[PDB]
RNA sequence: AAAA
């Protein structure tokens, strides 16, 4: 069910401190146990590096009395039924470290230089990779199979907290860290400190880049919620005010622009392309106050305590600027057929080559309406079908086979009396990948240079 | 141009360590200045936290005097070309750590024994959140207008690193990390570690598994040539003879599946699902064995030096295993229409439950092609035609303003004198997601129930 | 704050 994961840091070096998350306090020498009591987690993992203990028989078990020992020492009353509910799994490490020489599960001793001390065998020596390290650690995560990921990041060398930070990222796992000043001693009431905003922030930021650049909202990480809720306890007057334009961010309306440009409502993604301009404008406006604010964090005090003001997801959205352009609404369509061609949108982008021509010819002609009612539409209608199917015969197969589908008489399947069909005609991937990427643009600029002589 | 992020710790426990990169050799005290003259940046920040030290007039010239303060006890050899080039940028901390005193250019100190004992400041107390401090440092990143970004995560709080490792994240960082294990008593050789594609392989499988999620081969980061350009030179009989399977995945049959799928060629993507099925179920027997490998890695040390083999980009191609059923071709296309559904597919998925119910009565009828020359297509095109126009007008309507997009007779835009259109009926985002979300399925299965009886 |  729900599992803590930590990875082992040398306990030799440890102390009793008062570990504490929202009033709620665990003395105990390792973050681990502490999260162990406040969260109780039904399974606790603990990963030791190789780099750690050694022995002739069973380092897991070497490990299991380490801690015992250091519970024998500072006099703790735990570690008996804690260290026997621990399930202990073995991670390899790199670089040069040194470990510990353990007689039979129980680690040995020899008195050097001042007195009695482990007698650490001091070489350790093993080259591996990180994504070798990242290997063990994930399937360690995946067959162990939980519905709630817990990780402790406090203890652990950099490079094994880091590794295992970016597993537990693809387990949904929440985060824990609690660093403390070198040596504190007796009463050391030191933090908690959770990390799970952060790794989701820059998740939802990579979400949003990615959401501009596919033209996709389905991408797009909504922080409307996150924006609503925010409220200063505390504002210091202009740290109130630009956070009330923040606040005001019209989000709703860029999820909009790219569900219409995915959804092919090109007239109103066009339409709303000047709103955008002035969203962004003042977005652009919000965030250069907002940086200033962070640059120099020490005045704005304020803000130390937010958590719903995330500078990253805001901006990630000043990308949308690239997806806008200034013209009239042809000029802006036709700028949208780049920007599918460019999104690899093939169905949107041959639909827009077929039906903007037409648009181009009315404009000409004085204007008027896409209905067959419409005279001037008619006619326009007719001239760019007749001219697109006298020499863009590819540009209108393109088309009309991307706009029904693989069942269709435009593909020619056959259904059989077993209910199994077989296509009728072969789906060129590449064909119609290389005519859009590499001949749209050309063939589109030929149509309308024909048509503007109209 | 390239720029180098390092945050920065008490330099009071830091020894003069050699380093090793690519077989490059370099001694020092800190990881940062080894990867300066190792990479030459031209800018090098040194990120400050506020719990770190603390001056009446500047706290970063009191970190600048801190360090040659360190680099003075034994041989520095350096800092005359270092020092000068680095920029000091103070940063937001959380919890009880002990600060150290400054007073104008000196960190002043006292014997008390041991030599000069360091003027610990003794306590603290800041209660911050991470997305405030993650903020602090992205507005730092994205103000120093770099081309290349370099970050080293060797030292500073595992808090403050995990924090500085998203934030790189997200301006495409290389990431480095030198942990000492252990008393290092000078040179010892301490191994940089760069984890770069640890990150990158967790981005990856995030995309893979948004793209199998979303329906959408552009997020589907293939790993074709990894798996190519992969071979151990040392091989066991058991390792090679998984390998060789692993090695063959067709991740390329997926790629295309998701293609057809995206583009709507749903007939060529159903018949596709058989094949698939074998894919997977290879992949599944080889994550088992690679599992197994890895969960006793001490086992199989040959994959210790790979990079090339990450589980995780196999096991999120996995998810695939859903977006499969078995049946008849018309069942595979029935189960594709709810997958359009679920993936917010509107387009695809309204064609899908206009074209399938007409597969369906061709089927009944005993089979024919989707050609207006087959009797038994034209008729069981006008039945399930008339049928919908007569009961689900919604669905026929919703599914040609989808296909023909903004600019068409189906939309009824105007174009004007000016070159400016104003959309004819606006059809609403809520409207059609409702409708699909809500009502497609329990309609189609309506219209399927009905032309059982034919 | 290079196995808090």
């Amino acid at each position: 069910m729900k599992c803590l994961f930590y990875i082992a840091g040398d306990v030799s070096n440890y102390s009793i401190v008062n570990y504490e998350l929202n009033g709620q306090t665990q003395n105990t020498f390792f973050a681990a146990h502490a999260l162990y009591n406040l969260f109780k987690p039904d399974k606790v993992i603990a990963l030791i590096p190789d780099s750690l203990v050694k022995d002739n028989v069973s380092d897991e078990e070497c490990y299991k009395n380490l801690v015992i020992n250091r519970a024998k020492e500072l006099n703790f009353a735990g570690m008996e039924e804690f260290m026997n509910k621990v399930e202990i799994r073995k991670i390899p490490n790199v670089g040069i470290a040194s470990a510990i020489q353990c007689e039979n599960g129980a680690p040995k001793k020899e008195k050097n230089k001042e007195g009695r001390e482990v007698l650490k065998r001091l070489p350790y020596n093993e080259k591996r990779s990180p994504i070798f390290i990242f290997n063990a650690i994930y399937a360690i995560f995946k067959d162990e199979a939980c519905d709630e990921y817990l990780v402790d990041l406090t203890h652990g060398t950099n490079v094994l907290v880091s590794i295992g930070m970016n597993v537990g990222a693809l387990f949904n796992a929440k985060f824990y860290s609690a660093p403390v000043m070198g040596m504190p001693g007796k009463d050391s009431i030191v933090n908690i400190v959770e990390l799970t905003d952060v790794v989701q922030a820059t998740n939802d930021s990579l979400m949003i880049r990615s959401s501009i650049e596919n033209l996709d909202e389905r991408y797009f990480k909504d922080y409307s919620a996150k924006l609503s809720r925010l409220n200063p306890t505390i504002f210091e007057e202009e740290e109130k005010k630009v956070l009330t334009r923040v606040k005001g961010t019209d989000v709703n309306v860029v999820i909009n622009f790219l569900w219409n440009i995915r959804n092919g409502f090109t007239v109103n993604a066009v339409k709303s392309m000047n709103e955008l301009k002035n969203i962004i404008n003042q977005l652009e406006e919000d965030l250069e106050k907002l940086k200033s604010f962070y640059k120099n964090w020490e005045e704005h005090k304020n803000f130390q305590g937010e958590t719903l003001l995330v500078l990253s997801d805001l901006d990630s959205t000043l990308k949308v600027k690239d997806l806008l352009i200034e013209g009239n609404d042809l000029e802006k369509l036709n700028y949208l057929l780049d920007l599918y061609i460019k999104a690899s949108i093939y169905d949107k982008a041959l639909s827009l080559a077929r039906e903007l021509p037409v648009a181009i010819c009315l404009n000409k002609v004085g204007g008027g309406m896409f209905d067959d009612k419409n005279e001037k539409y008619k006619h326009c209608n007719e001239i760019v079908t007749s001219y697109l199917r006298l020499r863009y015969s590819g540009l209108m197969e393109f088309r009309n086979t991307l706009m029904h589908g693989g069942l269709s008489t435009d593909m020619k399947p056959n259904v059989d009396k077993d209910g199994n069909i077989t296509p009728g005609k072969i789906v060129t991937k590449n064909k119609i990948e290389d005519f859009v990427k590499r001949e749209l643009r050309n063939y589109f600029d030929k149509i309308v240079n024909f048509l503007s002589s109209a």
